[PDB]
């Protein structure tokens, strides 16, 4: 069966989709604001070189920064997430932060050369980028897995809002107070999405496929999170962060 969008589904797609459209900018105009890149020579991927230098560490903290503002403001426009008390909202900000992220950098994404390509050379990013931040392969070997199997579900703009916003209103953070009226909320999201898809994409399991990546990147936050607090442990590290990063990771 094939129920049609209700006037309410309609509705709560038209929002996500305006609140996106004024959340991100695909054109990355703001980067030139941030901190910038820094290369240093490191063909070897020496943990002990990136550590000492941290190179890209103040560019690439920049950017998830900017971002996690960029996705404070997309939240604040899904459907029933005033709803929730500020503590609720504080906590799932933070909780999904990093998968937030990882989502909507798919935009960016390009299979053609496995980057994120934001403009020119120095807004190209690759793996050796995220080392120079002192990150470890074991997070940016999966982070391009997922780029990639995300990238191939080939989802409409309506699909990937809905998916960052089921994202972030997750009853399964640890920390929440209201998980039922989370989970309503959710509900009302993957309901709309569920729907979507059997009304909206055709031929040639999208939804089971989209619901997989959700778990893909409870696991890529888990290692973000362990590999955060090693590179947190570099003396004087904190200058190359941001407050908000401080807050959020720390
Ligand atoms: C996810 C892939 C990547 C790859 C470079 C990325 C970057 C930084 C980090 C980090 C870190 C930290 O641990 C911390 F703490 F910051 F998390 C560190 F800094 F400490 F190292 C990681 C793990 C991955 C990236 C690429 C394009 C991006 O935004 C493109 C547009 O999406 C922007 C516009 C918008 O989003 O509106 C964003 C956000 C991120």
């Amino acid at each position: 069966l094939r129920p049609k969008l209700s006037e309410e589904q309609q509705r709560i797609i038209a929002i996500l989709l305006d609140a996106h459209h004024k959340t991100y900018d695909p054109t990355y105009s703001d980067f030139c604001q941030f901190r910038p890149p820094v290369r240093v020579n490191d063909g070897g991927g020496s943990v002990t070189l990136e550590l000492s230098q941290l190179s890209m560490l103040p560019h690439l903290a920049d950017l998830v920064s900017y971002s996690i503002q960029k996705v404070i403001g997309f939240a604040k426009m899904i459907p029933g997430f005033r709803d929730l008390t500020s503590e609720d909202q504080i906590v799932l900000l933070k909780s999904s932060a990093i998968e937030v992220i990882m989502l909507r950098s798919n935009e960016s994404f390009t299979m053609d050369d496995m980057s994120w390509t934001c403009g020119n050379q120095d807004y190209k990013y690759r793996v050796s980028d995220v080392t120079k931040a002192g990150h470890s392969l074991e997070l940016i070997e999966p982070l391009i897995k997922f780029q990639v199997g995300l990238k191939k579900l080939n989802l409409h703009e309506e699909e990937h809002v809905l998916l960052m916003a089921i994202c972030i209103v997750s009853p399964d953070r640890p920390g929440v107070q209201d998980a039922a009226l989370i989970e309503a909320i959710q509900d009302r999201l993957s309901n709309t999405l569920q729907t979507y898809i059997r009304c909206r994409h055709p031929p040639p399991l999208l939804y089971a496929k989209m619901i997989q990546k959700l778990a893909d990147l409870r696991s890529l936050n888990e290692e973000h999170s362990k590999q955060y607090r090693c590179l947190s442990f570099q003396p004087e590290c904190s200058m190359k962060l941001t407050p908000l990063v401080l807050e959020v990771f720390g």
